């Protein structure tokens, strides 16, 4: 109705894949390089006065880039709605993964919780929080590696629950812990029927250990597991942890891998658009997060997930 158009011009609408809250999810094609991509979607007219406060938080996404965090490539704007394109993720979400494997050895969860910690280190270090970490919020791209999404209530910090001030990167430390106990039981370590007797469990803290956690996990959920959201393990101690550390040797790298131009992809484009290759890099440095931006990022993922840099 005259606010698809300009999206249209980029990209083919695939199926709804989520009606969540604020933002319907949509699958897309982006046709110059024929990648998947997925579509928040947000009416202006029922975000109303929050508007600004959504606009400003964009702004913080565009600032995330990192290799365990799904990437923003483009923000679009007309007069009834925001379209936000983002990074697609085929394998799916960790959610599902646990269910089917039923729990996680000791090992895998390793594998699994060093990329977490990895994002949400980046992410504390931006001065932000997730501040709704769960397996819902975690995918797998196409060589089984985490991408963070979406910057519940079994996951969420005693302090957050009293409805008290919270600080996101102590919250985000409290859902790390209640994954990591995920992850390795295939099962909450708090439940309950409603809501009231669940805020009390959570509250009190105590949970069942089962006999095939080692000694070492013990620990580390005892550190990230604390109720006082003081007594709970610093960021900075859990990256060079112990149990982090069992059968690498070296802490968790959570510093950007991500960048400087990429010369193949400013080529591609150079090629595409008929320019100068000095021409094109000056507007790729511009980063308006238009449809340039968008078609430059996603050569940059073709590139990085070993596939050929092209356009059609
Ligand atoms: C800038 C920081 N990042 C963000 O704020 C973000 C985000 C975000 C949010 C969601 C997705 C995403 C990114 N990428 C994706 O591929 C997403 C979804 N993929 C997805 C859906 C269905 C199937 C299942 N198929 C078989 C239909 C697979 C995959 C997805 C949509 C809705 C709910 C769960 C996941």
């Amino acid at each position: 109705p005259k606010d698809y158009d300009e999206l249209l011009k980029y990209y083919e609408l695939h199926e709804t894949i989520g009606t969540g809250g604020f933002a319907k999810v949509k699958l897309a094609c982006h046709i110059l390089t024929g990648e998947m991509v997925a579509i928040k979607i947000m009416d202006k007219n029922t975000l109303g006065s929050d508007l600004p406060r959504i606009k400003t938080e964009i702004e913080a996404l565009k600032n995330l880039r990192h290799q365990h965090i799904c990437q923003l490539y483009h923000v679009l704007e007309t007069a009834n709605k925001i379209f936000m394109v983002l990074e697609y993720c085929p394998g799916g979400e960790l959610f599902d993964y646990i269910i089917s494997q039923d729990r996680l050895s000791e090992e895998e969860t390793r594998v699994v919780f060093r990329q977490i910690v990895s994002a949400v280190a980046y992410v504390h270090s931006q001065g932000y929080a997730h501040r709704d970490l769960k397996p819902e919020n975690l995918l797998f791209d196409e060589y089984h590696k985490l991408k963070l999404i979406d910057f519940s209530l079994a996951y969420a910090a005693p302090e957050l629950i009293q409805g008290k001030s919270y600080l996101g990167s102590e919250a985000d430390v409290w859902s790390m812990g209640i994954l990591l106990y995920v992850l390795m039981c295939g099962f909450l370590p708090f439940d309950d029927d409603n809501v009231m007797a669940l805020y009390k469990k959570i509250m009190r803290g105590k949970y069942d250990v089962p006999k095939w956690l080692s000694p070492s996990s013990i620990l580390l959920l005892q550190q990230m597991l604390q109720v006082d959201p003081k007594k709970r393990i610093s960021m900075k101690n859990l990256l060079n942890h112990p149990w982090i550390m069992q059968d690498y040797n070296y802490p968790v790298e959570w510093q950007s891998k991500n960048p400087h131009l990429d010369d193949d992809c400013v080529t591609e484009l150079s090629v595409h658009h008929r320019n100068n290759r000095q021409t094109m890099e000056d507007l790729i440095s511009l980063w308006q997060y238009d449809h340039l931006t968008a078609t430059y990022l996603l050569l940059l993922a073709k590139k990085a997930r070993g596939k050929p840099v092209r356009l059609r």
